[PDB]
């Protein structure tokens, strides 16, 4: 009621020319140059900014609104994505640390430093389900799996907002890309996305169902078409589902030039009928096309808008920009005047410790054949590969207002480490690609990828000399960050063939070869798996990357991450997921469902990561045999450290419903405990399960769990598992 | 009226024992011995048998029914989906012919052949869409086009049936498979198919329509999920759609074992609940597992089923028999008894004339540098590789009753062409695969792969030895039959790398290389449309296919064929096809929907083929600028043969939708003509558009054309087009 009477009482001064220039959302660029951006905003026509990103620049757009009759106050945006200037690992290597506290933790860190910049919103998280590993954009999701996605997206929500969206240490969530963003046909960005409905309300949409929960202030939407309508023109999406069934109350933002799109969609002929397809969908604010600027002002006129069509978008501009506390104090986030200034740069305004714990998290072990690792800090160590020394790279793809020069990199890591106490030897081995249009590609808009001018040849001979002069051979090699970014696709999944030729050239040295992996998407290691003595995978691990890297690497850290997305055995079994369908032939002979010219499973699976300590899981117990309905279960199993070094494991519970009206898939994730053990150490673990976990949509959507069996798995990966039933009454 | 008497006065004397036994399809194998079998149809437990394919077998079998109180005669049924002994090319070789009349001729010749050895029923034709080039059964259909596939869906239907289904030369066209088989996730044979409503009856459900619309007296029903509920047990399928909204009075027949398979679906806990799920969703008949027999009398003593069930059923078995001619004369297709005896197999049986035409008709020039083709009947001919001698694999997979020594190879082919005129030098040149495990998976069954004891490395500089020796190379190369196969699905579809390694020793001689590909798929073929100077595509042409490859490669005919699925340029593409939607960002930079790894677009676009003369068209012209609703449009177009020699191309009608309430594709074929041309001829071409053509399915399913701009483009191929535009009123 009292927000009310303020909001009630603004919006009944304003004319339409102020209400529609509040859904104005720009950034300065060629389309809006600064000081004719400095006079829309004296004049009441803009809403919001985007990627202006310190306090001096800030509150110099800020300070134009006094000019303006009404004064109502910007918010400030940005793609703070995985950290803000202290980098965290991409979303799909922080997914794989299995740990809500330590995603928290990056979350809550970006929003402090981003709101010490002066900034009110992150179009964040981005809680895309991804199945189809060509996606250049898998790097910024969680990986495959709806519950997890689901649990991680509430958590980024909560640790943004706080428990105060007007604390200067908060910043709103706008959770994205609203909605099936990651389901495009073939993984080319962009592209259409078509699925059932039943398979769209259980798999794909509860993860921006869980940001709605968990108060998320924004919704950005995508740029995909879902079953032939555009999500920006999409009213059953943006009004019956978001609005009406989920009770979303906050902000819709449209994707960048999204509107306009409507046009090569051929949902629109003119930019007049976007605009009115758009905003009747229930698109509030409307990035940098400025059509809703342009159009609305007719379209009302002419009856073809209702003046409630505006009153509604404008509501809720206001209704964000007072829950951020900005109608209360414009400069909240934008310290006192006379505050003195600083470089926004300054090593001081870093948090390196919470980066660098964090990034040890999420790196995964693969392989480790005979005990390689963890490695002594002794003798000769040759960094081989073209990622070793590679700033760009390590802090991954929307690495917001991070610096390559502040990262550490993996040589730089492993230097930090040894010391005097053994020698490193340098050599890059070979370009991160030996092919000239993805390279001209890589570096089309900035120069990101080192091109070393030696032929590939005269790389690899000082690479074999360098090896022959070491110990051991620590080779780091993988994707440029450029690779797994947006519109990004690949139809190759394997390590780039200049570095698959240096790592068959160093394999035929003899001499062992640790592979440290930095990749955006699952990687073809069929080779790797082979031949390679140790596999680390890195993802790409931010600022602190290099020193999390080699704490693993030299076993300061014991390996606990496990992968959240299946690594294909090639780009020709896509898309391979663990939650699949048995069908009515499953592979264990010939008349089944499965490729003949390739083995069949992904080679590694969901959930699956090593260790330098062993585990064991005593028999799974079922607290009783009958589940009566308003009744829980519990699930408990015994988890013992039976190896000779600390660490940590993840315990994962699996359900399947094994009859059915519709068919269910072999397993689904249903709960997991991230268990650190001392050698010897047990603990027993007890899941809680009630008729919530057993529910699924059936054709008509009825949201329903039915009376029969299901069956418990419980285990340290999704392959890996025992089995116990009960039956639900 | 008559039939209804008939069946109504029948099913009243029978008893459940009897009506049950009439859903009875069973074949001779291990599962039911001959003798055990006879007893069964003596006892009227049998409905009908499939597999046994000669006239004195089928004639054993259909003199036990006298044995039986109400004698219910059988019928015989068998899989003639490209000729049943006189082999045609596979069906996306006919398609390529782009002539109804052409894939008329082939099944009229099959059901010619099949009646003539007593079969009733053939389990074609498959009208499954399939986008998926990775899917092994992409070879039975006609490619990924809803207009084309559903054009020769109907004909089919109409050419195995005649207008009198009695007629001692007609065979019931049981249509396949019922549906969506063909859009198998990853596809892998039986895998899941997940898809909107509207893409379902926009572009897949239109074949099986077709099928029914022309009278085909059966459907047989699919193995996969079909968003999430698999075919058999797909009430809104079987029943909702196919009998209440599309009016199929038939037969509904479940695939092999597809009832039990219920169960590994997730559908029924048992054998019982299974049988329920299917009887009930509308199978009538059921093949080999004999769960009907075993359950239905328990299903319906418990209440589980009712009466009316099982009457349905029984009913469209009895009116399929009655419709066959079967009660009138139940030897109606099996001559009299005085008649003589013959060699099923015999030379005199066989129909070469008809499949050397058909088979001329479907190869496609894909690649013709410098006028190479055709070739001189003088000099010395290479001839070079693993299919040039193959009798199995140029017959394809679903060879029905084909006899592979009666086949014609490419070698033979060449061989009967050149006489004395030119000589031919062999050489095997590599094996059809180098991999072990391939080879003992085309090898595991029969003897399908001749493997040339010889090395790699001997066969090859045997090849090249012949190589030198000649004028030029014709290198027979690509799949064997079991490649493209029911469950071989590929996530490579390069020719073999044992073949490829051949080619490209082959290519470093210098001399001309003429590429004869045999295959059953889309192959990715980036190197060889590169390095090879003419490229003829020949699918698995048949039992004259070698004579009809010699007739164009030699200039006899002038090819002419067109291919009607896209060849992507790699796996890692998939799916590809030319009826795609726009997206909000096409490809003409990086911003857009596209891959930065490898060139975009697929090798070789639907409708693509060369010829050995050239064609030109007018430009096109609209009968009117507007259109009103209920008129017909004209489009018009003249094609000249600009050339030096006869010859045949295919003129193609696209349509596009610019602006409508779903996103429409950017193109669709809605006509072609096949124009015969002697050089300098000229030929007008008509094209009629109504308001049929212009509907499509929004998102509740309404089936209507929008007021609004259409775009028609006319030319040789999908990319190679010119567009004029009318608006309908
Ligand atoms: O002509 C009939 C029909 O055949 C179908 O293909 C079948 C396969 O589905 C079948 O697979 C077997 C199982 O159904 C059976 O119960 O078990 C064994 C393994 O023990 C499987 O091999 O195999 C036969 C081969 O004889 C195939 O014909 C086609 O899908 C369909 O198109 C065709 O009309
Ligand atoms: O930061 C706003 C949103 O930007 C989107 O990326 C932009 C492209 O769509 C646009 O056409 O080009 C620029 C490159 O200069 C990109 O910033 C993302 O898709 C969104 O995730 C992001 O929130
Ligand atoms: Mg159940
Ligand atoms: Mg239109």
């Amino acid at each position: 009621t009292d927000k009310e009477r303020f909001i009630a009482s603004l919006m009944a001064r304003m004319s339409n020319a102020e209400k529609i220039g509040q859904l104005r959302l720009v950034s300065v660029g060629a389309d809006h140059p600064k000081e004719a951006l400095m006079a829309d905003i004296r004049a009441g026509k803009v809403g919001a900014i985007f990627n202006t990103v310190t306090r001096p620049d800030i509150r110099a757009m800020q300070d134009q609104v006094r000019h303006s009759r009404l004064k109502i106050p910007l918010f400030h945006a940005y793609d703070v994505a995985h950290g803000h200037r202290t980098i965290f690992p991409i979303s799909l290597g922080l997914a794989a640390s299995w740990d809500p506290e330590v995603v928290a933790r990056s979350a809550r860190i970006s929003a402090l430093e981003a709101s010490a910049d002066g900034l009110d919103m992150s179009f964040s998280p981005m809680v895309d389900i991804t199945r189809d590993a060509r996606w250049g954009r898998v790097s910024e999701g969680f990986g495959e799996d709806t519950y997890l996605t689901s649990l991680l997206s509430g958590v980024m929500v909560r640790a943004y907002q706080g428990s105060n969206l007007a604390a200067p240490d908060s910043i709103m969530a706008a959770v994205k890309h609203f909605a099936l963003y990651g389901a495009a046909e073939g993984g080319r960005d962009y592209n259409t996305v078509d699925m059932s409905l039943p398979r769209m309300f259980q798999d794909y949409l509860p993860p921006y169902k869980a940001a709605v929960d968990a108060g998320a202030g924004a919704v950005m939407v995508s740029l995909n078409t879902i079953n032939g309508v555009p999500a920006t023109a999409n009213r059953w999406l943006l009004t019956d589902l978001l609005r009406q069934q989920w009770g979303f109350k906050g902000l819709t933002i449209s994707n960048h030039g999204a509107v306009k799109e409507l046009i090569k969609h051929g949902l629109a002929g003119n930019e007049r009928d976007a605009t009115r397809l758009a905003i009747q969908a229930g698109v509030d604010m409307n990035m940098n096309d400025d059509l809703y600027s342009t159009w609305l002002p007719k379209l009302l006129a002419a009856g073809e808008i209702d003046q409630a069509d505006i009153d509604r978008a404008c509501r809720d501009v206001l209704a964000a920009k007072y829950d951020l506390g900005l109608f209360a104090d414009p400069y909240r986030r934008l310290g006192k005047p006379d505050d003195p200034p600083f470089d926004t740069n300054a090593e001081s305004r870093l948090h390196r410790q919470a980066a660098r714990e964090v990034a040890r998290e999420g790196l995964v072990l693969l392989k480790n054949r005979d005990g390689l690792l963890p490695l002594k800090k002794q003798g000769r160590i040759a960094v081989i590969g073209p990622l070793a020394k590679s700033q760009r790279d390590v802090i991954g793809s929307w690495s917001a207002a991070g610096v390559p020069r502040q990262a550490v990199t993996v040589y730089q890591g492993l230097a930090n480490a040894v010391g005097e106490r053994a020698t490193l030897l340098y050599a890059k081995g070979a370009n991160v690609s030996g092919d000239q249009a993805i390279l001209d590609y890589l570096n089309s808009y900035n120069p990101e990828v080192e091109v070393d001018p030696r032929s590939a040849e005269a790389m690899l001979e000082e690479a074999l000399r360098t090896a022959r002069d070491a110990d051991l051979v620590v080779a780091v090699v993988g994707e440029s960050q450029g690779m797994a970014h947006e519109a990004s696709s690949r139809t190759d999944l394997r390590i780039p063939a200049s570095q698959r030729r240096l790592l068959k050239a160093l394999k035929a040295t003899g001499k062992p070869l640790v592979l440290v992996l930095m990749n955006g998407r699952p990687l073809s290691l069929g080779w790797e798996q082979e031949n390679a003595d140790a596999i680390l995978e890195t993802w790409f691990s931010g600022t602190e990357g290099g020193n999390a890297i080699a704490d693993v690497l030299f076993g300061e850290h014991n390996p606990s991450g496990k992968l959240t997305m299946s690594f294909p055995r090639s780009v020709g079994q896509v898309p391979v997921y663990y939650n699949h369908l048995n069908t009515g032939r499953p592979m264990d002979g010939k008349y089944t469902s499965r490729y003949f010219d390739e083995a069949n499973g992904p080679l590694y699976p969901f959930g699956y990561g090593l260790s330098y300590t062993e585990f064991s899981l005593s028999p799974l117990r079922l607290s009783s045999e009958r589940l009566a309905r308003g009744a829980t279960l519990e699930a408990r199993v015994t988890l013992s450290n039976s190896g000779k070094r600390a660490g940590a494991t993840v315990v994962q519970l699996y359900l399947q419903d094994p009859v059915a009206s519709l068919s269910r898939p072999v397993k689904e994730l249903r709960g997991f405990r991230k268990v650190m053990l001392e050698p010897g150490e047990s603990r027993e673990i007890v899941f809680r399960l009630g008729e919530a976990d057993l529910k699924f949509y059936d054709s008509q959507l009825r949201h329903t769990a039915e009376p029969g069996e299901f069956k418990v798995f419980v285990g340290l990966d999704s392959a890996q598992t025992e089995s116990r039933s009960f039956t639900l009454l």
